[PDB]
């Protein structure tokens, strides 16, 4: 079991002089990281931040933010990670809903807009203060909520995912049983730390005793220099980052032994060149609810199983279900997951919890299927499913064939009411060059069943997205002009 | 509170990975699961039901590995019996453990146990046809997986109840300590009824790692097996380490870790650190389901003859007269962690005497230096 020694505390005790964090070319050892985090904890403690409270963190990727997360752990305070791209309204909603009483942030955000709800605290000025030394929380309770992270689904109001210390621990372990651990391993994070893809590395770090090379943002050149300067072996990335890394290099940096690719679907041709040029890409499937990846695939299988998300990590389980009955191979249904990395429950979401759980299994809201060998193929969100005359239209499928076209930069497919059929597919595009709708229909013709092809076409400057750049399909109708 | 069966899931993930090398045949994990499922079905035919306790009296064989897993797949507590013990020593443990069955073979005399347990000849058992059964696809973390008896003086042997959870966290903690590599293969010439050997079987299904298995230790045999199968991890006691040093000058380049367990010695370590042998000194016991403290080779000159530091998730402290001991101040070593045993089987007195607030009094003595390294002395 029910408790473990604090990960950072014990890691500092075991290997004090291992590098914990590399940011901006400055280095921080685990002993230093613990000292910093303990110091920040004591400084927070002087602001009436008591054990059992809830603190929200609104920060860009800095070394200070790493301190803040650990400081909350050492104080025994639930850390709420806030997406920095949220509107003032969205931030306030999550602040209130989470029951945060504090907001750790800096001068780059308008802290004054939230004083009326929570006690705001500037990180840089907090560290300039003096404080009475406190005795930290030396033990993490495995079933205690460590961090609260909000879902970014395009359906309904965002839910707070309760991630336990146990969840994070088993995420780190399962991943390591899958990827292996060397003493020379170093992980580069250019993804935000308020997202689970970035946050989880901080826990991998102290549990493995592994150095995290931290970047505030992703630039291909800064990353490539960083990889070579620090002998980076592990890197986490989304599709666009991987695509950009291929444009700027012929060969993959020898130092890199793993590229954990997640967050969504990757186009087959992109993966095919990674195979070609020796990029060790690990396709993965996971969510905030699962504390990161829960299903991963090995470069050995990328061609063989190109479109596949892989198999469950050790200790983890997946199944495909439809109307309560388990699906046959290739039979489409809802992806359900299970394992010690799966969240406790959504915070303060009675309806969502009851509905999303069935006998210890989590309904992910994702549609997909398994092949004969059990490899997972993710399809699309169920909520975004389009029915055209009894037939199922997965927007991600049509968006993919549209995206593959050169003149098409962004594609969005939505279900519009039709008389002849239940709904009809509509394509909302952003374009690099102009494309004739004839050449476009003649492009979808060779790649899609007739009913899948978008009846009409629209053109825009941008597509409706939330703070996670996820496409808001229900808001597509409408923003702008459409030609034929 | 539960994980899918390690062997079953491992077989699902990487079916074709070698699970076992029992020279010189090979068993894939898919094969290991198939063999272990068959033996389970054959045992059920002998009225071996879930919740029962079965004793295993075998020496290092592929069939012994199947037997352990067959118990897990059946939901049967496995008692691993030391073959070097006398007959009355095993009879005591059979009575004590509450075993209903004894799995063994021709090398041991059945009907020298039949008057106390129902005996089954594993080799005979395998030849028999049996109906299919639905295996126990889940391991409960808090349920007793194996029962191993304390082979030590100062009292009648106690049965250590080792949970599936204990074994898992054992395997994980050592991984966090030693690291896992795709090309890793562990060599076990130690007896499988001792936790030093048994734990490797669990590392195998959890890591997805090949175990090269020997019956006994013979230095020439081990070195040939090391190079033929490219062993990278080796478990050994000092007698084995002194032998391998007294045979060849150069350490096989394939080996990356030599996990030394049991007692000390000090002059022998220098002969390894200078000869290129990556020896890892460790402090562990049946109670802690293997090692709980290991010592990295890089800090062996500075740490002299130290046990090392606790594995991740694990804790050690030194106590005397109920109070904590300062650095270098002697006292009893006390361990704590998810790899530490729940309780002795049917030993209420020993349980209360040995456990104080989730801490296990080891019955051993030692201290910690300024840098927190464990230096171990002796038993009471
Ligand atoms: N592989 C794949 N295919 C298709 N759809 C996919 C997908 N992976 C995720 N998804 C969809 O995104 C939803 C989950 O999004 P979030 O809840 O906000 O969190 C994540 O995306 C987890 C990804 C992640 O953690 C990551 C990202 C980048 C590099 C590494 C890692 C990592 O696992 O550590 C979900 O609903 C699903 O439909
Ligand atoms: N190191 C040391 N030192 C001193 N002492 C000791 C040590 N170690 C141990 N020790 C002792 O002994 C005992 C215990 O015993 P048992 O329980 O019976 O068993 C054991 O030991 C275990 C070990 C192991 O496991 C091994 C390994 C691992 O870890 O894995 C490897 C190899 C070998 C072995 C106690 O009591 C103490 O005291
Ligand atoms: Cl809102
Ligand atoms: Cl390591
Ligand atoms: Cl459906
Ligand atoms: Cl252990
Ligand atoms: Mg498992």
């Amino acid at each position: 079991l029910t408790e473990q020694p604090n990960w950072l505390m014990q890691r500092a005790q075991l290997t004090p002089e291992r590098i914990a964090l590399i940011y901006e070319d400055q280095t921080v050892t685990f002993a230093e990281l613990f000292a910093a985090s303990k110091r920040m904890a004591e400084q927070l403690a002087a602001h009436s931040v008591r054990k059992g409270d809830t603190a929200a963190i609104l920060l860009q990727n800095r070394a200070e933010m790493v301190y803040a997360v650990h400081a909350c752990f050492l104080l025994g305070v639930k850390a709420v990670l806030l997406n920095t791209k949220l509107s003032t309204h969205e931030r306030l909603f999550q602040l209130e809903d989470s029951g945060s009483g504090f907001l750790l942030t800096d001068s780059s955000f308008e802290k004054k807009e939230y004083e009326h709800i929570v006690q705001t605290i500037d990180v840089d000025e907090l560290m300039k203060e003096a404080a009475e030394e406190i005795e930290i929380e030396a033990y993490m309770q495995m079933d205690a909520t460590a961090t609260l992270m909000y879902t970014s689904g395009t359906t309904g109001k965002p839910k707070g995912v309760q991630q336990t210390f146990g969840n994070h621990y088993f995420s780190a372990v399962s991943s390591a049983l899958n990827l292996g651990i060397t003493e020379q391993d170093r992980w580069l994070i250019a993804l935000p730390l308020f997202h689970i893809s970035g946050l989880s590395a901080l826990f991998k770090s102290v549990i493995y005793g592994m150095t995290v090379v931290l970047h505030q943002r992703f630039s291909v050149s800064d990353v490539l220099h960083s990889i070579n300067r620090h002998e980076v072996t592990m890197i986490s990335a989304v599709q666009t980052m991987l695509a950009s890394l291929l444009e700027e290099t012929n060969r993959c940096p020898e130092s890199i032994r793993c590229i954990l690719l997640g967050g969504g679907p990757a186009p087959l041709p992109l993966l095919e060149e990674c195979r070609e040029k020796g990029f060790p890409v690990f396709q993965s499937y996971g969510m905030t609810e699962t504390c990161s990846q829960i299903v991963t695939l090995s470069p050995e299988f990328s061609m063989e199983k190109l479109g596949s998300a892989g198999k469950p990590l050790f200790s983890c389980e997946i199944k495909i279900e439809r109307d309560g009955q388990v699906c046959e191979p290739y039979e489409h249904g809802e992806i359900m997951v299970k394992g010690p990395n799966v969240m406790k429950s959504y915070f303060n979401r009675e309806s969502a919890n009851e509905a999303s759980f069935q006998n210890g299994w989590l309904k992910t809201g994702d549609l997909g299927y398994l092949d004969n060998e059990g490899f997972l193929y993710v399809l699309d969100r169920r909520s975004d499913l389009i029915i055209s005359g009894g037939e199922n239209i997965y927007p991600a499928e049509v968006e993919s064939v549209l995206l593959s076209h050169p003149a098409v930069a962004e594609a969005g497919v939505s279900g519009a009411e039709d008389k002849k059929w239940g709904k009809v597919p509509h394509a909302y595009l952003v374009l690099h060059k102009p494309v004739s709708a004839g050449e476009l229909t003649d492009y979808c013709k060779e790649r899609l069943a007739k009913y899948k092809i978008p009846a009409k076409f629209f053109v825009l400057d941008r597509l409706p997205r939330n703070a996670s750049n996820k496409l808001l399909r229900n808001q597509l109708k409408d923003a702008r002009k459409g030609e034929l």
